[PDB]
């Protein structure tokens, strides 16, 4: 761990806790400063007020907190503050793709691509919205690690502080040597205030309460738009110096290891990693054609399903209860292991679907 910098009082409570992961850290900074503090498509000002509006979607005065008081330093008309009735035509147009980013990225559209683009007085370029929507994507994911890493405002966290587990690792051997769309669909079906005038539509969400049932979003075959051959070429396109850094990010989540389980050396867990993965990208839609989806009950357990869920869906809900009920016998560190390989997931997701959109536009 980063730990001078993180017991030196000079970065805020999240780049602390990130702290506990330098390899992960490196590849979050570059792109933290990247956005926020870097000159590119959008002014400063800008860049921190649609930060605003992104963390607003999961009410998290962490990070709303924390952009208003740059916003202000940067520049940054007060009266925006006063919520996005007081801010140019060109961010408003933002809520729409903000929301269903944050929520049902699956919902989007190239229909809401050609209201972003369509030439009007102020109209988004291709540059500008890809910056944008890295943005948003960004400070949603930043939610969920906020909420689930319990992160306190300016301890760093109220979660995090300063046996069955041999039957995981009995069921990660005997992994380690159709009907298949079947156990996906049931995998993906399974069920478990001054910030307001940031966003439109606030009571909006992943499940649909107009709709009984629970939450089930349509199947989308990974591999027809992927970020490997897909949505990094798009970005590395239209915004090159972020496409590099968000890949670098991706990849950095993807293959962390320590090869170590709860107290346990010497284990390879990219199955078990790779469950975390590919369930989240299963409760945003993702099926990947090549993966026993029956993997995620085999390795995953319930209280480690809630959690995850909770955190990549309802930020917001995330209790210290949850925190401590599930990996019982698990390392802290481990914990926040399982938070960024979330965020990186649920980001990916929300942002393949957007470049999707946009690829359909264009055509
Ligand atoms: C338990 C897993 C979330 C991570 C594990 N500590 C590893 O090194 O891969």
């Amino acid at each position: 761990g980063l730990e001078a910098l993180m017991s030196s009082g000079r970065v805020d409570n999240l780049a602390v806790v990130m702290g506990l992961h330098p390899d992960y850290f490196t590849s979050f900074w570059r792109l933290h400063y990247l956005l926020l503090h870097t000159d590119g498509p959008l002014a400063s000002s800008w860049r921190h007020y649609i930060a605003i509006m992104a963390a607003a979607r999961h009410q998290c005065s962490y990070l709303v907190g924390s952009h208003m008081a740059e916003f202000l330093q940067t520049g940054g008309d007060p009266e925006w503050l006063l919520g996005l009735h007081r801010a140019p035509e060109k961010l408003r147009k933002l809520s729409e793709i903000n929301k269903l980013l944050a929520h049902r990225p699956w919902l989007i559209t190239k229909e809401h691509i050609q209201a972003l683009l369509k030439t009007g007085e102020h109209t988004w370029s291709l540059a500008e919205l890809i910056q944008a929507l890295v943005l948003l994507t960004h400070c949603h994911s930043l939610s969920s690690f906020v909420f689930g890493c319990g992160i306190l405002p300016e301890p760093p966290s109220e979660q995090s502080s300063p046996r069955d587990v041999e039957a995981l690792m009995e069921r990660m051997q005997q992994l380690q040597e159709e009907e298949m769309e079947s156990r996906f669909e049931l995998e993906k079906s399974e069920s478990l205030p001054d910030m307001l005038c940031f966003v439109e539509d606030p009571t909006f969400g992943y499940e649909d309460f107009t709709r009984r049932g629970a939450q089930a979003p349509p199947t989308f075959r990974a591999q027809d738009y992927t970020w490997e051959d897909h949505g990094y070429s798009l970005i590395q396109r239209l915004y090159p110096e972020g496409g590099q850094l968000l890949d670098e990010k991706f990849q950095a989540a993807y293959s962390l290891t320590y090869n170590t389980i709860a107290m346990h050396s010497g284990v390879d867990t990219s199955v078990l990693r790779r469950a975390i993965w590919n369930y989240i990208h299963c409760v945003f839609g993702i099926r990947y054609d090549d993966y026993d989806y029956g993997e995620v009950n085999q390795l995953l357990e319930r209280n480690l399903k809630v959690y995850i869920k909770t955190v990549a869906c309802y930020p917001e809900k995330t209790t210290r209860r949850m925190y401590n009920l599930f990996w019982r016998h698990f390392r802290h560190s481990e914990k926040v292991h399982v938070n960024l390989l979330l965020l990186e997931a649920r980001m990916q997701a929300a942002l393949l679907y957007a470049l999707r959109a946009i690829t359909r536009y264009m055509t």
